[PDB]
């Protein structure tokens, strides 16, 4: 696929201007572009070299164009952080509307791999070490009430035109959602979990495998995508993951997911999760005696399965308020019924 | 122990208490040391922290800096991050709106006297030549050293003073003709030949540490700061800029609040002397070249930083009469400018151009 004309004339120039070597002397008609996705918000394009020209030092032959739709100056410096620590893509290039950063062989995982025990493991511990990192933000764990309080203010205030979605959030707005808010509150208020630096969004589509690294057992993916980043409860990003092994969203007919309650990991699989997750987390964990190990992955059994409720319950209303206001083609109603369907069963199952 | 209002102290506070790891996240508001080192209207210095008797947790710091702020304001602090990330600047330790946390480093500025002292003269080159040599993530186009003075030049003909020293004083700069000087200058500095690198743009002694401690240190015993005009440009106006600051000296407490010395330039001596310790330290494999090869660099680098310094006056000088309009700070603006300008002119005479 190409683009128009006058973006890819824009795209030479962004190209030519920040990237060094023999981007520098290199002439409109020997600029290659294609796309990777599109749409009106966060498009993709890979720029490259032509093969028969030769780099002059280490500048890359080819790389990601990021185009654009206080926080853009937060996304920004983080973007620049974990590309110095080599714990994300390196950034080549950044400007208004859009940035440059490497291009990374690779593909998204699928819903159905995050139980593999080895993907599995590789994921605990790149959360563990994501978790210890030191960054210049703000370290209040204020960002998941908060978010689900400026939420839920606006869930109540959206008249939809159609009548199917009033429908559908007339059956949502009858659980009663600001009690309900405040039973979570007293809920996770109790449950001890350390504040630390979250991904947020640790999905799938968020985990890339690497090309030729396949046949690695505990160093194939990177995380990607921390546009949600921040310091949170622990509990909250171990948790959302755990719940993503029941959403697919790769499914091509509406409403473009696919949701099954089974899927939730199994005591089992939670423990192959944690047991990678505590040892590259606090890194004396491995010494301690069988009885001691056994109490702290219990208790932190307990306290990721009740964050979960919050990674139900904020998706739930961030996918109605996304429902009003999102182009994007995704049954968002149906999405929030399915979280919420999950919530109300995973109280079931815990007894709170 | 000077202090700010107490609506600043609890603002403060809350940054701090906030942004900070270990002791300080427990903090009360009233075990909070805090005290001024700059103020004014923009850009306000503080020094925080902890009670002596407080113990620290881990490895945060006891003490930190709050500087409060007054495009680019994005990559400003980008850049100010990539930095601190590779011990080059002082560590970030939180940003935000109002302003940022940063490390606070025992020092004092350099004097202008001592940029010629030949130690001190040839670690800044080694500096300069270790930030030239960096990867940042930047436009790499040579644009804002004439789109600068452009923008300068078309504010400056626009200008409107009231009293009467102001208006002479721009009267006497606009008889020179700047627009076609800068022409002139313009086909100077093309047929000019400067690798474009990563300039601070601004290397003056205001803006380099003495560290405290390492004063016995013969070569590690500086650092630059202050990064807020860096961005791609020739590597002459970065060599030619900080020649050029030999020449003023911004302590003085009388109005106009600077003076200038012609005579304070340095010498080709102390020039070669400059760029023979940056040469090494920007091209490793330099100290095994001929003989002759050196000289012929040398020499049309000599050439190059000298040239490039005409642009360091003539900005600079736009800049200053342009801030003579808009800027509240206590300065002789104007008076600047005609320094500037003087200077732009003697040099000129010098090199024959
Ligand atoms: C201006 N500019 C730019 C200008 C000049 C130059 Cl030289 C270079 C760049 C730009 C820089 C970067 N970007 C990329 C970008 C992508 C995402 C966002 C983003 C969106 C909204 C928000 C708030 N938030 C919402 C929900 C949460 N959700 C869903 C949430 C999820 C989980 C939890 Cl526990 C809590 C909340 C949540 C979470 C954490 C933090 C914030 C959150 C924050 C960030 C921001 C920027 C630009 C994009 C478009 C246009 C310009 C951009
Ligand atoms: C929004 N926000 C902020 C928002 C959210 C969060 Cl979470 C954190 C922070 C903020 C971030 C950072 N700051 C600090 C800051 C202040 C000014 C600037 C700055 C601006 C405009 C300009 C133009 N310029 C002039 C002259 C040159 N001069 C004189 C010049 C010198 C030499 C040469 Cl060769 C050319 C020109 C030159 C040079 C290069 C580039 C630009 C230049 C320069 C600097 C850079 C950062 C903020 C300040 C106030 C309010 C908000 C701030």
């Amino acid at each position: 696929e190409q683009p128009e004309p006058r973006t890819r004339r824009r795209a030479y120039l962004w190209c030519k201007e920040f990237l060094p070597g023999a981007w520098r002397g290199l002439r409109e008609d020997e600029f290659h572009i294609s796309v990777i996705r599109g749409g009106l918000s966060n498009m993709l394009f890979q720029c490259s070299l032509p093969d028969t020209t030769a780099t002059l030092g280490d500048e890359p032959r080819k790389v990601l164009l990021r185009l654009y739709g206080e926080a853009m100056v937060l996304e920004s410096v983080m973007f620049a952080i974990l590309a110095e620590r080599s714990l994300g893509p390196k950034l080549y290039g950044i400007f208004p509307q859009g940035r440059l950063e490497q291009f990374i062989p690779s593909r998204r995982l699928d819903t159905e791999e995050l139980s593999l025990p080895d993907i599995s493991a590789e994921i605990a511990e790149k959360m563990a070490t994501f978790h210890g990192m030191k960054m210049p933000f703000n370290k209040e764990p204020k960002w998941l009430f908060g978010t689900m309080e400026k939420y839920l203010k606006e869930v109540l205030r959206i008249k939809f035109t159609e009548e199917s979605r009033i429908k559908k959030l007339h059956k949502l707005l009858s659980y009663n959602l600001p009690l309900e808010l405040e039973n979570l509150r007293s809920l996770l208020e109790s449950t001890p979990s350390p504040v630390v630096f979250c991904h947020n969004d640790c999905q799938e589509g968020n985990i890339l495998l690497l090309e030729g690294r396949e046949n690695s057992e505990k160093q194939k993916l990177m995380l990607i995508d921390f546009e949600y980043s921040s310091y949170n409860y622990r509990g909250f990003d171990i948790g959302n993951h755990f719940c993503e092994w029941m959403y697919d969203y790769s499914y091509e007919k509406y409403p473009f997911f696919r949701a099954n309650i089974r899927k939730y990991p199994t005591k089992k699989q939670q423990l192959h999760f944690i047991s990678s997750y505590l040892p590259a987390f606090q890194n004396d964990f491995e010494n301690l005696s069988t009885e001691e190990k056994s109490i702290i992955k219990e208790e932190m059994l307990l306290e990721v399965n009740r964050f979960a409720l919050a990674s139900h319950f904020l998706w739930g209303l961030w996918s109605i308020v996304q429902a009003k206001i999102s182009s994007i083609e995704f049954g968002y109603m149906d999405y929030a019924q399915a979280r919420f369907d999950a919530y109300f069963h995973q109280k079931r199952k815990l007894g709170v």
